[PDB]
RNA sequence: AAUUUCUACUCUUGUAGAUGUGAUAAG
DNA sequence: ACCGTAAGGTCTTATCACTAAAAGATCGGAAG
DNA sequence: CTTCCGATCTTTTAGTGATAAGACCTTACGGT
């Protein structure tokens, strides 16, 4: 049977380890003597300077080459029509093939494959393109061939400095290559020409022809405009709006001139302005052009053709000077008065040609109406009333369709205009103040930062209010208004960058982390570790007395001339050097070393005799033409490749080809001098392998080997004394002298990599392409605790509760002798300074660093296959599996509940206190000082980083519990729900990154306490999750992690699953609440218990219900008799008490009050004096008076009893009371503190997340196909949970 | 308040947990 | 004959490298 | 003095099986 410990060694997980390098002995002096550090700093600076220069070179070549492009566009135009009329499936494929043909036609001009050009020019362009991604670029002769290039001697020197050092730019080459490619990617020249801009030019041509046939007298008028602006004077407008004139408009200059022609100089009226001035003339020609599409769409800018911006601020003087410059620029251009003029002229421009961006709509609603759903509902009821399928169409037309001003102003009423005239004026006044208020001289004191905050916030608010209006294409925006708005919004755009960079400056760390790569004059330092490449890569490792060292062997007198160390007997004292033998992935390195050689390809183009290779083979290897054709069949499926089996079904031929190729590779590995000594006998016979991928997957871990050999101490000591070797110690905290605790995981991986059992059978592979870095000393103002001073502990006598950070400073001042702190003065503990601690010590000196990749589970495949199916097979085999439901609460940060297969609670606990530190108290103190500091940037930074650290603790807690229970873990799916600001870790991005980090942990889970050979140890990590791809694509399951939608897990009664069905937003008007009271059946006072019982049937009040029918037909809502009940501990509490938020002016006041609904209802009943306490029906005797006050307070009472969560942070109350009693006749109360049910109200949400996990697991168990339901609908959940509890 | 780096600390010249880096596009 | 509901087809996902040896460029020295 | 050749440094080179699910649009059947 399958087992939980079988979830290991399933797929390779690549990681990297970072270490500090401590220079041993003389090395630093030599590094200071040769000056590698300074030249690497200079090289990094030159690379940063040189990237835009090479971009300018690429721009120059692109503009030089695009001018030769001449094509006839009629065929692709015809395909565009044929698709747009027919939508036939042949048309889309024909259009894609036509677009590919045109992309290839464009791409041939760059690479020089254009038959429309002369052979000499074509060859010249081919040479230029192939030289542009080579060392030939830096040697400068490609710039000699590429005429009229504007570099100076300094730029030429920057190019020459990277000669023989092209490897720095390889990633930049890998990027910029795709720009010139014929691929269908967005960021390419042919894609931008043929798919983005050309349909728009076609639309322009057709729109122009239609308008010309409609109004002939417009023709000369349009021509006159072209005579006015004076663009394209050599040709007529009739020829401009034609297909061959798209032989121009390829370079960025012509694109800008065409757009300037359409829009006018930003004066001279463009075509669009002339069309709308014609349409405002109100004649029959204006009417007929109004009947036609009457605007041109401007073309997109060309690729790589992209301004008030600067680098991030280094000092408060720098940011204050730059922002003073920006405010001076705003006052000089007098932007705010142009904003005011725009916000006047909105009242006169025709509102049908002005549009709002739909995605801003709800925000504007909260800007102009009471709630964020008001205006959206207003447009919905308008678009319905102006008329399920129609409802869907209205939803579609409001979800992704921009709205004109006329419709909005007609829908929400005239008062919005006044409100709009309010809002703009208010913000403008703030902006005006922000321009008149002086800047502070510095930002060392709080109010100075508050002034900068307020000014940036006001400017950014005015930017947002400008951002309300849509500028997107296909909206019929007025040209004059769009030009004005785009102009002012462009002028105000740098305010956003100023806000972001000032927030980063006020949030940034006092040190600098920035560091640069070291090369030691070697273009391939540490690119690999093989002993044959030891000479050209320079980097080696040593082990001595459990310490690890890195040796860099520099070039001597410009030559390599690498020394060699003889091995010695193991008893002799000295270092142990790694001997690393590797032959990389077999699939690429056998056809490289045997069959794609130039000699054999030359031979088999002219002969058929098999060729005997001899060089680098211990015995000659014959290659037969049949094998080379098996690798090079001139068709994309190779005959041994599984694509051939898919294409033909020639299973016998596939197996014959596979056997032949595998036998050939066995012969090669038996003969090639790197691999001839390897014992290949572990491999199965060649015919047994099902596919080639299986063969390579089993083969590859044999070609890797590490051994160690001892070297005498003197041989290495003399080499490092001479300067032939730079010996560094690979260091971290766990190699320190005082190290006594448990090591890091990255120390565990490093130690496990060189364990003898790992060398016997490789589980973690040491990867090549390591990288050395150097971090310079920061401008750190030193702070250190001097001898004889007092050190102040942040914890109290109990380690749980921390000192509030506002009090810590004055406490630390007081105990060094430099009233809440007075109150807690005997609560604090101080220490003598035994040894000086330096604040942020590792940035006080310049340090070398070493980034080394490793690969864990090296024996396994490169990627998991059907991992979810394996997990679901195990879950089906073990229905007894516990379920761990995870939720984030309001009074504890994360609460967990582990439930059994029966739904019984196994464990429930909060994660406030992790490692005896109460993170909730810390976050509460930070929030308190955040409100105290009026939301400064520093405190919110130190809150976000604290939440990140807390979740990094949560990951270990979660995974320890998961290993202990061997349980599936079910988490909140963030795609569906939303969480209030009252909840800690409310931010969606932070918890999303926590779930990503949990997936990343659980892929390669290693537990510190376990032995390395045990499953879960260093050499056998648990793999309980699939590789993360994306949040929107991970779906409802990743391995053992289940993701269930958030809603109806917190506000639900655990005993019988009752949820309040109503939406109170549709009740507040008097007629609605009257109908709501009418719709209940009846309620009565229980003479025996003193309760009131109200009976509701689920088929009533459909206008007030949400759209989710439950499973139960009816509910008996109970007003419990208020009575001092007692919990399991014995403290009294009032049964049935509700805590309700006080509302004034339709907003939450931030105050709560306590209600006792039974006592209040008795007070109501005796005040009305109608007879009760007899079992009679109360409801008609109440509503027959038609007293509006009675119905108002009745609806208030009903809404009060249906309040599930009742909480007040000030008194500390946080509980759930069910207003419904189950088959045992008892109402739920978390305040009884019974272990069987969620003890505190935050536990209830995690319990129901676990129950949704049980829902998915039960549907999996009933199914036959190892798949989850791909989602839980709220109807299905609100049926299942109360059906299960009856 | 010390760290390959981050977060929270201080019986311990350090503790507990986390940690896939680099390049390029981009948010 | 028109509309409502359910099933199928396809679009789309930030990627790459984690490398030793073959191939080519460079250059210093020897032969005629 | 040019040309050819050997050592050496640097740039380029081979490439295997594997998916997989949320979402939007289109199609076909059933109900009125």
């Amino acid at each position: 049977m399958t087992q939980f410990e079988g979830f290991t060694n399933l797929y390779q997980v690549s990681k990297t380890l970072r270490f500090e390098l401590i220079p041993q002995g003389k090395t630093l002096k030599h590094i200071q003597e040769q000056g590698f550090i300074e030249e690497d700093k200079a090289r990094n600076d030159h690379y940063k300077e040189l990237k835009p220069i090479i971009d300018r070179i690429y721009k120059t070549y692109a503009d030089q080459c695009l001018q030769l492009v001449q094509l006839d566009w009629e065929n692709l135009s015809a395909a565009i029509d044929s698709y747009r009329k027919e939508k036939t499936e042949e048309t889309r494929n024909a259009l894609i093939e036509e677009q590919a043909t045109y992309r290839n036609a464009i791409h041939d001009y760059f690479i020089g494959r254009t038959d429309n050009l002369t052979d000499a020019i074509n060859k010249r362009h081919a040479e230029i393109y192939k030289g542009l991604f080579k060392a030939e670029l830096f040697n400068g002769k490609v710039l000699k061939q590429l005429g009229t290039v504007t570099t100076t001697e300094h730029e030429n020197a920057l190019l020459r400095s990277f000669d023989k050092f092209t490897t720095y730019f390889s990633g930049f080459y890998e990027n910029r290559k795709n720009v010139f490619s014929a691929e269908d990617i967005s960021t390419a020249i042919p894609h931008r020409i043929v798919q983005d801009n050309f349909p728009k030019f076609k639309e322009n041509c057709h729109i122009f022809t239609r308008l010309i046939t409609a109004v002939p007298s417009l023709r000369e008028h349009f021509e006159n405009v072209k005579k006015a602006i004076g663009i394209f004077v050599s040709t007529s407008i009739e020829e401009v709006f034609s297909f061959p004139f798209y032989n121009q408009l390829l370079t960025q200059t012509q694109i800008d001139l065409y757009n300037q022609l359409l829009g006018g100089i930003s004066k001279i009226k463009g075509l669009n302005e002339v069309l709308n001035l014609a349409i405002q003339k109100n004649d029959e020609t204006a009417h007929i052009i109004a009947s036609l599409p009457h605007r041109f769409i401007p073309l997109f800018k060309q690729i790589l053709s992209d301004s008030f911006i600067l680098e991030e601020f280094k000092s408060d003087e720098e940011v204050i000077q730059s922002f003073c410059k920006y405010k001076t620029l705003l006052r000089n251009e007098n932007v705010l008065e142009t904003a005011e003029a725009l916000f006047n002229e909105l009242n006169s421009i025709d509102l049908t040609h002005i549009f709002i961006s739909h995605k801003k709509l709800e925000t504007i609603s909260s800007a102009l109406c009471d709630h964020w759903d008001t205006l959206r509902n207003a447009l919905y009821e308008r678009r319905i009333s102006e008329l399920k399928s129609a409802k869907e169409k209205v939803q579609r037309s409001l979800k992704h369709e921009d709205i004109n001003l006329q419709e909005i102003i007609s829908a929400a009423g005239k008062e919005l205009s006044e409100a709009f005239k309010q809002k703009t004026s208010e913000i403008l006044s703030h902006a005006h103040a922000a321009l008149d208020q002086p800047l502070p001289t510095t930002l060392k004191k709080q109010e100075e930062k508050e002034i900068l905050k307020s000014q940036l916030d006001s400017l950014l608010g005015l930017y947002h209010l400008l951002d309300w209006f849509a500028v997107d294409e296909s909206n019929e925006v007025d040209p004059e208004f769009s030009a004005r708005l785009t102009g002012i919004k462009l002028e105000m755009e740098p305010s956003l960058s100023f806000y972001n960079k000032a927030r980063n400056y006020a949030t940034k760390k006092p040190y600098s982390v920035e560091k640069f790569k070291l090369n030691f004059q070697m273009p391939t330092l540490a690119s690999g570790w093989d002993v044959n490449k030891e000479k050209n890569n320079g980097a080696i490792l040593f082990v001595k007395n459990g310490l690890y060292y890195l040796g860099i062997m520099p070039k001597q007198k410009g030559r390599y001339k690498a020394l060699s160390f003889e091995p010695t007997e193991k008893t002799s004292e000295g270092f142990d050097k790694m001997y690393y033998d590797y032959f990389p992935d077999a699939a690429k390195m056998i056809p490289k070393c045997s069959t794609q050689l130039k000699a054999v390809t030359a031979h088999f183009q002219t002969h058929t005799t098999p060729i005997l290779l001899s060089n680098n083979f211990i015995e000659p290897l014959e290659i037969t033409k049949e094998i080379y054709d098996l690798n090079n069949p001139e068709k994309e499926p190779k005959k041994f490749q599984t694509a051939y089996a898919k294409k033909t079904g020639d299973q016998k031929g596939y197996r014959e080809a596979l056997c032949k190729w595998i036998d050939f590779t066995r012969d090669f590995l038996s003969k090639y001098t790197k691999t001839t000594s390897i014992d290949l006998s572990s491999l199965r016979p060649s015919s047994q392998y099902k596919d080639l991928g299986e063969y390579y997957a089993e083969l590859n871990p044999l070609l890797y080997h590490i051994s160690f050999q001892r070297i005498a101490e003197k041989e290495i000591m003399d080499a490092v004394e001479t300067g032939k070797l730079y010996l560094f110690q690979i260091y971290n905290k766990d190699f320190a002298k005082g190290h006594h605790g448990k090591p890091n995981l990255h120390t565990l991986y490093w130690t496990g990599l060189f364990s003898p059992e790992n060398l016997a059978k490789t589980s973690i592979k040491l990867n090549g392409q390591a990288e050395l870095f150097y971090r310079p000393k920061s401008r750190m103002k030193r702070m250190a605790h001097r001898l004889g001073e007092k050190m102040l502990n942040k914890k109290l006598k109990d380690q749980k509760t921390p000192i509030p950070d506002t009090l810590y400073q004055e406490l630390y001042d007081y105990v060094n002798h430099r009233d809440e702190a007075r109150a807690l003065l005997p609560n604090v503990i101080t220490k003598e300074v035994s040894h000086e601690i330096i604040k942020d010590r590792r940035f006080t000196s310049d340090k070398f660093f070493f980034h080394v990749p490793i690969t864990l589970n090296y024996q396994a495949a490169n990627s998991p296959s059907k991992f979810n199916q394996r997990v679901n097979a195990y879950l089906k085999e073990h229905p007894e599996t516990p379920i761990i439901g995870i939720d984030r609460g309001e009074r504890n940060l994360i609460y967990i509940t582990v439930i059994d297969s029966t739904g019984k609670i196994l464990e429930q606990r909060s994660l406030n206190t992790i490692q005896q530190f109460d993170y909730q108290k810390k976050l509460d103190n930070r929030e308190k000082e955040r409100v105290a500091a009026r939301q400064a940037w520093s405190v919110v930074g130190t809150i976000k980083d604290l939440k990140q650290g807390y979740l990094s603790q949560v990951i270990h807690e979660i995974v320890d519990l998961m290993i202990h229970y061997q349980a599936v873990v079910v988490l909140e799916n963030l795609n569906f729900g939303f969480k209030s600001k009252r909840t800690g870790i409310a931010e969606k991005a932070v918890y999303q990154q926590f779930e990503k980090m949990l997936i990343d942990k659980l892929n390669c889970l290693v537990l510190k306490d376990y032995p390395a050979e045990k499953v879960g140890g260093v050499l056998n990590p648990y793999q309980l999750t699939d590789q993360f791809t994306s949040f929107a694509k991970m779906g409802t399951q990743s391995g053992f992690l289940f993701y269930v939608p958030a809603p109806y897990t917190s506000k639900i009664d655990p005993l019988t699953g009752f949820v309040d069905p109503f939406v109170w937003k549709t009740i507040k008007n008097h007629e609605s609440r009257k109908h709501f009271l009418e719709g209940f059946d009846f309620l009565h006072y229980d003479v025996k218990t003193g309760d009131f019982i109200l009976h509701f049937k689920m088929n009533r009040n459909l206008s007030f219900q949400r759209g989710l029918p439950g499973f139960m037909p009816a509910w008996d809502i109970v007003f419990e008799k208020n009575e001092t009940q007692f919990d399991a501990k014995g403290t009294p509490f009032i049964a049935g008490k509700r805590i309700v938020p006080v509302i004034e002016n339709h907003r939450f006041t931030g105050r709560y009050r306590d209600l006792y609904p039974a006592n209040e209802l008795i007070a109501l009943l005796e005040e009305k004096g109608i007879v009760f306490r007899d079992g009679s029906n109360i409801l008609p005797k109440l509503l027959e008076n038609d007293d509006s006050h009675a119905i108002d307070t009745m609806v208030a009472l009903i809404r009060s009893v249906l309040q599930m969560r009742n909480s007040n942070a000030a008194t500390g109350e946080d509980y759930i009371n069910s207003p419904v009693r189950d088959l045992n006749g008892v109402c739920f109360d978390s305040r009884f503190q019974n272990p069987e049910w969620p003890m505190d109200a935050d536990a209830n949400g995690a319990y129901h997340i676990a129950l949704k996990g049980q829902l998915l697991l039960n549907h999996l168990k009933e199914s036959k196909d190892l798949k989850l339901q791909n989602g839980i609908s709220n109807q299905d959940w609100l049926a299942y949970i109360q059906e299960l509890r009856n």
